[PDB]
C-alpha cells in the first residue's frame, strides 16, 4: 500500500519515467505495437503532473533519454563497426546523442509545467500537443535536425492510418499526444469524461481511413526490378572491390534487361566517380536501350563549381530507354540533406583528424538543390530521395509533383547491421508512401528492399541481409492527397491557434 507516498517522489518518478520512455520504442521497430506509443505518452504526460518546472524538465529529460537510448542505440553498432575508437568513447558518444535528443523533451516538459502547472484538460489536450509539435519541429530543424522516433510513424498500420494522407504524420503525432494526455488525465483524476473524449477522438479517424485518394491506373503497369548487391560496407569503398561490385550488379541486371523496365540499384551502387566510369555507363545505357529497359542507379559525382572547386554530390543517375545517359543531363538527383557526421563533418579542421570515425571515406559532400525535377525513366516520373532524405516529409512533399508516378528511395543500411534502425527507416518510408499516395520503390544494399503500395501496405519484399532480386509488377496512381496539396500549413495553423488559446488562458488564470 501507501502508493501515494511513493509516487509523489521525484527520485522514484525519474526511474519510472525511464521505463515508460523506453516503452515507446515498441511501436517503431519490428515490434510494431502501437498501444505502446500511447502508453509511453501517457507516462510522459502523467509523471510531469504536480511538479515544479525543474523537476518536470528532469522527468522529461529522463523520458527522452529512455526513448532515444532504447531504440537509437543502433547508432553505436555502426560507430563501433566502422569507426576506430575505444568502447568507452563509443558508449559516451551514443549517450551524448541520447542526451541531446532528450533535451528537446525536457524543454517540452519544463515549459508545459511552467505555463500550465495545474493538471487540467486544457494542459493535457490543448497546450501539450501544441508544445510537443513545437519541440518536435525544433528537434527536426536545429543542426540540420534528427526527426527520428516520431510516434505517428507507429500508426502506419493502425486506427490512425487515414489521418496521414489528410494532414500528415505530424498531425498524427498531435492527435496521439492529445488522446494520450486525455487518457493520462482520466487515469490520474480517476474520471471517466476524459476517457470518453479520448476514445471518441481516437475512434473518429477509423471510418476516415477508408478514403481512397488515388486511382490505380493499370494501363501504365510496369515490371520494376531491384537488386540487393549485399556488398560488405567495409569493402564497399575500395579499389579492387569496385570491379567485383560492378560485375555482380551487371550479372544480376543482365537477365532482367529486357523483361523489366525500371531496374534499380541501391544507393552508391557504383563506388567510383561518375566521370571515371563514363565508358562503362555509356555501354550499359546503350545495351539497356537496345533491349528496351531503364536503370535508375546510384552513383557518386564530383562536378566542377564556378570557383574550379570539385563538389561531391551523392547522385542518382538514370540510364536506359526514355532517358539517354549524358554527363550534362538534368535527369539526375543530388542529395540535399546530408547525414551528420557521415556525409558532412562539421569543423573538419579538428573533428576529422580527431579520430578515424570522423574521417570516413567519401565524406565532405555538397548539398544539392532543395527542389529538384523528378527523374524520368521509360516515360514515367520518379520522385527521388536518397536514404535519410525519405524521412523528411516536408522535403519529400516539396519535391513531389502531380505528374509523379512512383516514389524512389535508395539507401545503404549495411552500416546499422542486424538492428532495428533499418526497420525504423523502412517504416518511415512506408509512412511517406502512405502520405503521398504513390507507390514506393525502395532499394537497399543490405537493408529492407521492398515495394510499398499507395496505402503504405507492403506489396512485395525480400529477406534482409541477402543477395536477392525483387522483381514484381507495380501499378502507378494518379491524384493529389490533401497532404500533398497543403503541406504542414493546416497543422501549423491548428497548433498556432491551440498555443495562442492556451497562452491566453494561462495568462488569464493569474
Ligand atoms: C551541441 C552538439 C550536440 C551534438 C549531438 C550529436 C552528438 C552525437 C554525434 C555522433 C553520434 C551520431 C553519429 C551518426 C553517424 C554515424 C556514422 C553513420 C554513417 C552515415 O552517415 O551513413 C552514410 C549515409 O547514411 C545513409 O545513407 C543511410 C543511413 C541514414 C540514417 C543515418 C542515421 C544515423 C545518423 C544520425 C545522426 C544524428 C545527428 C543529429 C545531430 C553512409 O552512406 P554511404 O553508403 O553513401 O557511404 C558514404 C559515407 N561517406
Amino acid at each position: 500500500m501507501a502508493f501515494a507516498s511513493l509516487i509523489e517522489r521525484q527520485r522514484i518518478r525519474l526511474l519510472l519515467a525511464l521505463l515508460f520512455g523506453a516503452c515507446g520504442t515498441l511501436a517503431f521497430s519490428p515490434y510494431d505495437v502501437w498501444p505502446a506509443a500511447i502508453i509511453s505518452l501517457m507516462g510522459l504526460q502523467a509523471l510531469t503532473f504536480n511538479r515544479r518546472p525543474l523537476q518536470s524538465a528532469a522527468i522529461g529529460f529522463c523520458w527522452g533519454f529512455g526513448l532515444f537510448g532504447s531504440g537509437i542505440n543502433w547508432v553505436y553498432v555502426s560507430i563501433a563497426t566502422f569507426g576506430g575508437m575505444p568502447g568507452p568513447v563509443n558508449i559516451f558518444l551514443v549517450v551524448l546523442l541520447a542526451a541531446y535528443l532528450s533535451l528537446y523533451t525536457g524543454l517540452f516538459a519544463g515549459v508545459l509545467s511552467r505555463l500550465w502547472p495545474k493538471t487540467t484538460w486544457l494542459r493535457v489536450a490543448i497546450a501539450a500537443p501544441a508544445l510537443w509539435q513545437v519541440t518536435e519541429f525544433l528537434r527536426g530543424w536545429v543542426l540540420t535536425g534528427f526527426p527520428w522516433l516520431q510516434f505517428g510513424y507507429s500508426q502506419i498500420d493502425g486506427p490512425l492510418k487515414g489521418l496521414a494522407p489528410i494532414m500528415g504524420v505530424e498531425a498524427i503525432n498531435f492527435l496521439l499526444m492529445m488522446v494520450s494526455g486525455l487518457l493520462a488525465l482520466a487515469l490520474v483524476k480517476r474520471n471517466w469524461r476524459p476517457l470518453v473524449v479520448a476514445v471518441v477522438l481516437f475512434a473518429l479517424p477509423f471510418p476516415l481511413r477508408y478514403i481512397q485518394w488515388f486511382t490505380p491506373q493499370p494501363e501504365k503497369t510496369i515490371q520494376v526490378s531491384m537488386v540487393q548487391g549485399d556488398i560488405p560496407q567495409s569493402l564497399k569503398w575500395d579499389e579492387g572491390q569496385l570491379l567485383n561490385t560492378l560485375k555482380i550488379y551487371y550479372n544480376a541486371t543482365a537477365p532482367l534487361m529486357g523483361k523489366s523496365s525500371l531496374i534499380i540499384w541501391p544507393e552508391s551502387a557504383i563506388t567510383d566517380l561518375e566521370i571515371n566510369q563514363q565508358p562503362f555507363l555509356k555501354a550499359l545505357d546503350g545495351e539497356l536501350r537496345d533491349k528496351g529497359s531503364s536503370l535508375v542507379t546510384g552513383i557518386v559525382d564530383a562536378r566542377l563549381n564556378k570557383q574550379n572547386r570539385y563538389d561531391t554530390y551523392n547522385t542518382i543517375i538514370t540510364l536506359g530507354k526514355g532517358a539517354p545517359y549524358s554527363y550534362e543531363s538534368a535527369d539526375r538527383y543530388n542529395k540535399n540533406h546530408l547525414v551528420p557526421f557521415g556525409e558532412f563533418v562539421p569543423l573538419e579542421s579538428i573533428l576529422r583528424p580527431l579520430a578515424p570515425f570522423f574521417d570516413l571515406p567519401m565524406s565532405s559532400f555538397s548539398r544539392g538543390p532543395y527542389i529538384q525535377p523528378p527523374l524520368s525513366a521509360n516515360g514515367i516520373e520518379l520522385t527521388a530521395a536518397i536514404a535519410y532524405e525519405i524521412i523528411l516529409g516536408e522535403q519529400v512533399r516539396d519535391n513531389f509533383r502531380p505528374d509523379t508516378d512512383y516514389l524512389l528511395t535508395i539507401s545503404n543500411d549495411a552500416w546499422f547491421g542486424k538492428s532495428i534502425g533499418p526497420w525504423q527507416h523502412f517504416q518511415m518510408a512506408r509512412m511517406r508512401a502512405l502520405e503521398l499516395a504513390r507507390p514506393l520503390l525502395r532499394s537497399t544494399n543490405n537493408g529492407i528492399t521492398a515495394v510499398i503500395g499507395p496505402q503504405g501496405e507492403i506489396q512485395a519484399m525480400i529477406p534482409q541481409f541477402t543477395r536477392e532480386v525483387l522483381t514484381t509488377n507495380v501499378t502507378p496512381t494518379t491524384g493529389l492527397t490533401p497532404y500533398a496539396r497543403t503541406g504542414n500549413w493546416p497543422l501549423w495553423v491548428l497548433t498556432a491557434l491551440f498555443g495562442f488559446a492556451a497562452v491566453l488562458m494561462s495568462l488569464r488564470q493569474r
